[PDB]
């Protein structure tokens, strides 16, 4: 039962989300995409009193129609209604009034997507770090990427909470901030779907086949138990250290098929036994059967803990 089926019937309340135009000094673009583009920008007092902040700033670009500003308007109503979280990007502003573009503000996650920076750092990686020599070295570890998993699930967890589904989970999908904070967001418009290998065509559309469920593909099937399966598709990501899924596998019918029948993934390289058996869980062919978020929350907990 989503609530972002229907959001042209939700609010937005201007008197506390508008943002002066005149207020925000826009900065180089961190995209582009396809009708969208995110922008780095500098927001004057956007959140503490007259205090300058780098803000991340989404807005259509030339091609766009009058259908993608009604979509973006779409999606700044979601913003509100879902809130804010730790580990979700949180919203401050919008800029709607007539006579410019409609411009989404977000808080800034200085190192990007999640993809990246795990491919990026592959080589700065050790399971545990062993003191003396490792101890002054910012290197990823195990406990790290169980840490950024435990996030993801509970900026799941939440979303959840607030009656809506992703439909794109993926480390693409996911920004790294400060205090190796993580948060979830949805680059939607402002990626280049049309350029990017992530999505595959399927009938009509630019689909995300390889974090897609079974009945996903098959049946046309969203809820927050097929974000479970794009969930456990992320976990691989993770504990791949940014490699693309299902490595030399043609996505075609035969793939969909195969899922459908039950083959799944191997380990990846950087796995510890239970990660894997949290990644085949969330893989279980039965939506039902695959852990909710708030189980996989209290499992990577535990296992957070467990690893200290
Ligand atoms: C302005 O809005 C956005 C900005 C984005 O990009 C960035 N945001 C912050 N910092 C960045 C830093 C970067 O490089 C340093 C960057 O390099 C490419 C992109 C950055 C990504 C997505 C959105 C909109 C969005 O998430 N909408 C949405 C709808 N539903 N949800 C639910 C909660 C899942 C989220």
């Amino acid at each position: 039962l989503p609530l972002d089926e229907h959001c042209e019937r939700l609010p937005y309340d201007a008197s506390k989300w508008e943002f002066p135009r005149d207020r925000l000094k826009l900065g180089k673009p961190l995209g582009r995409g396809a009708f969208g583009q995110v922008i780095e920008a500098d927001a004057f007092g956007i959140d503490k009193t007259a205090t300058c902040r780098t803000v991340a700033v989404k807005m259509l670009k030339e091609g766009a129609t009058h259908s993608e500003h009604r979509a973006l308007m779409s999606e700044l109503k979601i913003l509100i209604h879902i809130g804010h979280h730790l580990n979700v990007v949180n919203l401050l502003g919008a800029c709607t009034k007539p006579g410019g573009p409609l411009m989404v503000i977000v808080e800034f996650c200085k190192f990007g997507n999640l993809s990246t920076y795990l491919r990026s750092k592959r080589n700065e990686f050790v399971p545990y770090k062993v003191a003396p020599e490792d101890l002054y070295k910012d290197f990823l570890t195990l406990e790290h990427l169980i840490c950024y998993s435990f996030q993801v699930a509970k900026g799941m967890e939440f979303l959840a909470s607030r009656k809506c589904i992703h439909r794109d989970l993926a480390a693409r999908n996911i920004l790294l901030s400060e205090k190796n904070v993580v948060k979830i967001c949805d680059f939607g418009l402002a990626r280049d779907i049309y350029k990017d290998p992530d999505y595959v065509r399927k009938g009509d559309a630019r689909l995300p086949l390889k974090w897609m469920a079974p009945e996903t593909i098959f049946d046309r099937v969203y809820t927050i138990q097929s974000d479970v399966w794009s969930f456990g598709v992320l976990l691989w990501e993770i504990f791949s250290l940014g490699a693309s899924p299902y490595p030399g596998v043609k996505i075609d019918e035969e793939f969909c098929r195969r899922l459908k029948e039950g083959t799944r993934m191997r380990a990846p390289d950087y796995t510890t036994p239970e990660m894997y058996q949290t990644m085949l869980d969330c893989w279980h062919g039965e939506p039902s059967q695959r852990p909710t978020f708030s189980e996989l929350v209290e499992h990577l907990g535990n296992l957070l803990q467990a690893n200290a």
